[PDB]
């Protein structure tokens, strides 16, 4: 049992709040936190920025030796590494990035990951500074994700239209 409160119930096993996934995973400390990484694990910005630097780059180094022993990740896959003083592991997800003209389709294959664990913290995939629809991306997450998935939309606007709109 993860210690999520304050979440709404979309869905049988889909919960959604607003707050920061960096402070949600600092609270609660869950199994499971998703990243949205990149292929490469070089987490700059966004969710992977914010979460690498609560981690004191404890992350990125990780995520280094990671790359340097078996090559990037595909766009749509994962990999399991430390939660670090977050969680206890870190599933990094790879979604589409739009802006770099990735296919969308691979967003369901990128939820597909979730289902190898039993309850994950996350944000929405492909969404923010990857340049897809939110509104879509939660679609896919209630259509694809069958494991409890609680996840963390930072911005209020967004999270309340996500709501009104389901
Ligand atoms: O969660 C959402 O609302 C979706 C998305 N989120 C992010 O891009 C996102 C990025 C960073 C973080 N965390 C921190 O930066 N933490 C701070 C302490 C360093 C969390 C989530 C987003 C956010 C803002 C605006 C829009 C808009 F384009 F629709 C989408």
């Amino acid at each position: 049992v993860n210690s999520f409160s304050g979440y709404l119930k979309l869905t049988d096993n889909v919960y959604i709040k607003n707050a920061d996934i960096v402070e949600e995973a600092k609270k609660v400390k869950p199994t499971v936190v998703v990243n949205a990484a990149n292929v490469y694990l070089k987490h700059g910005g966004g969710v992977a920025g914010a979460l690498n630097k609560a981690t004191n780059n404890a992350m990125q180094v990780e995520s280094d030796d990671y790359i340097a022993t078996n090559g990037p990740l595909k766009v749509g896959g994962s990999c399991v590494l430390s939660g670090h003083n977050l969680a206890k592991h870190c599933l990094h997800v790879v979604g589409p990035n739009v802006n770099k003209g990735e296919d969308i389709q691979l967003l369901k294959s990128a939820y597909e990951n979730f289902n190898q664990h039993e309850v994950l913290l996350a944000p929405l995939l492909s969404a923010g500074i990857f340049g897809a629809d939110p509104i879509h991306s939660l679609r896919v997450c209630v259509d694809t994700v069958r494991t409890n998935v609680y996840l963390a939309v930072f911005d209020k606007n967004l999270y309340d239209k996500l709501v009104s709109s389901f």
